[PDB]
């Protein structure tokens, strides 16, 4: 198996498609295989969209390189990278460790974790591990966006607003769901730690309220990953800003969006005058959601068998605001949990 | 004191100057000096161009703010937060740690790295430390960036080339330099240990030689910071990648870019093809190099003793081309070393 090869399988796929395949999406996807025959280490390790990752391994299968029986099998030594073992154990190759934030923040915040609300299918659902949390919480500490600040959290299942409650940094911590019973379990929490956070029921699909445009120093958000996604949950954060100095925290995944997509959201960021100042890769692990089998995914896969440990993970991004952000404040139309990409919901 | 006047710190700094200095730069200067008395550790603190820095210390003095002495303390409380202490100590918050390269690279490189050529002030140069290095290439392992890989590296004062080929993986590594140390150095390692390295006198100045030209799937560059050295080094690198699926390492500091600097090079990847998949802040910590005194900045400082420790730090950035970048492989016209936002040339 050589070069072309993989430019073959590509373009293939991109002709059945209509979506953004590219021979180094072969390429990884072949990596990985070296390392595991576990289809769901095999997704973590690639980097590369679970959209994408189905119809390659079919077009590999097809060639006779890759037999599937219960695993995902090479037949062929291939023109393909073995994944590195270069992450730093003690932080999971983050950099940060939430365990160093002030306040027992870390602590605490695992005693509230024991009884968070599960993850549901409506609204795309899925927290990431509290080391996840407290990480992405520390990123903020250390770039100064919490201490004093105003912080809206859109979105809220991986209790980001409590964690950076519980730190004693922010001015006030202001969170948005869709599902009450976050916003219940955020305001439980609020009054008995007595932290100055609060929450509401608001679906982002909806215009942002005018109480929040413009009124906040930091946001963070693990969104939903249409251009959809992208209106309701990053462009609503980059209007609650109030402007230059300001900061945002963004999840993104590769599971499901594709390089060509990153590049479409890296374009919007710059456009609507803010500068990315960090981009963490695979910085979040998400724990296993117990809807896997109802996603539209599943009849797709090749193998099927619940995951046993973590598989689905994504990038943090930091960017900041050199001006303000004049973005519409209008309503998504169109189903957003329906992305060309999406695979999970 | 309140916000506005950060903001008339800032406005005044920026009328002075003619450069991109606002209220963020300010506080974050003004936080770093709640953390530390000391001008070196006050900069790697500050995340803020030295070239912006001197100003807004001499503006906070003028409002008795800041006194000056053998050291410098803050005279009034501040609205300005203090930077986080969540680093990981293992990595040094990196994420990445050099150890587990194959080929015991990181033991060898170690032994070669004893006998480096010194930094001189003629090509700008200041190496990071070893596990600077070593992290940087292990970034590249993870990505699938090095085996049966064509490398170039651009300028390489750090040896990051030298660390690549003593893993074994790359096909071959490409080293261009001005310095013809540098150069000889790196063949004699390419002779003694075996490797597939060559190196070659360079000035980037000057069009990409044709047989570089879309020749590599990765490069690794640590650039000069202008619009120009960005021009000289990254913009060549791109040229030299073959296309679609090709990666770059870049080094990009604070030190001696602003943020509208870095949304401008940004802007000039996303523009040319290139997608960010990785940027991590303060990757690189730099060894203190000998001509300090010699340095621009040097007269400027309110408070000039040698640094004892490192101070001086860089991103490291990950690009992918999403397909052929075809610039112009033209010659650089101006001072590639005397850039508007430069400070220790
Ligand atoms: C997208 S999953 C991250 C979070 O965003 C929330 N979420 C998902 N969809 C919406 C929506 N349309 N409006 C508001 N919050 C949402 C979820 O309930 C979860 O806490
Ligand atoms: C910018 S310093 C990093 C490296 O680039 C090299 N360098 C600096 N200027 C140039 C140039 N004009 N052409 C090639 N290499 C350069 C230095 O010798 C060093 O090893
Ligand atoms: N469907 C469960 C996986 C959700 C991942 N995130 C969506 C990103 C892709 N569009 C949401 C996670 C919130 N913590
Ligand atoms: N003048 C000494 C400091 C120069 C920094 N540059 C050195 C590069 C080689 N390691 C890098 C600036 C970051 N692009
Ligand atoms: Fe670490």
């Amino acid at each position: 198996v050589n070069k072309e090869a993989l430019v073959q399988v590509a373009e293939e796929v991109r002709r059945a498609t209509g979506l953004p395949v590219g021979w180094r999406d072969v390429e990884r996807t072949l990596g990985a295989l070296r390392a595991t025959r576990d289809l769901w280490e095999a997704v973590r390790l690639s980097r590369v969209p679970l959209r994408f990752l189905v119809p390659i391994w079919e077009g590999l299968a097809r060639r006779g390189l890759l037999r599937v029986e219960e695993g995902l099998d090479l037949l062929a030594e291939v023109p393909a990278p073995r994944p590195g073992e270069a992450a730093c154990p003690a932080c999971e190759g983050r950099g940060l460790v939430g365990e160093r934030l002030p306040g027992r923040a870390a602590e605490r915040f695992l005693a509230w974790a024991k009884e968070r609300p599960e993850a549901i299918q409506d609204f795309d659902q899925g927290y990431v591990t509290p080391e996840s949390t407290l990480a992405r919480v520390a990123l903020a500490w250390n770039w100064g966006d919490l201490e004093g600040k105003e912080v809206l959290v859109l979105g809220d299942d991986d209790l980001t607003g409590l964690a950076a409650a519980l730190t004693g940094l922010p001015k006030r911590v202001v969170v948005l769901d869709a599902d009450p019973r976050i916003v219940r379990f955020l305001e439980r929490a609020a009054k008995a730690e007595g932290l100055p956070l609060e929450a509401h029921v608001h679906d982002l699909r909806e215009p942002l309220p005018e109480a929040w445009v413009h009124a906040f120093h930091t946001f963070f958000t693990d969104p939903v990953e249409g251009p959809l996604g992208l209106q309701a949950f990053v462009g609503r954060g980059l209007l609650a800003l109030e402007g230059e100095g300001c900061a945002g925290y963004v999840g993104l995944t590769h599971v499901e969006a594709s390089l060509a997509k990153w590049a479409d959201f890296q374009r919007f960021l710059l456009e609507n005058g803010a500068v990315i100042t960090e981009l963490r890769d695979g910085f979040h692990v998400y724990e296993n959601w117990g809807y896997i089998e109802q996603m539209r995914a599943w009849p797709w896969l090749p193998v099927k068998r619940r995951p046993e440990k973590p598989w689905y993970t994504s990038a943090l991004i930091r960017l900041e605001l050199l001006r303000r952000a004049d973005l519409e404040n209008a309503r998504v139309e169109g189903d957003l949990y329906d992305d060309e990409e999406s695979s999970t919901t």
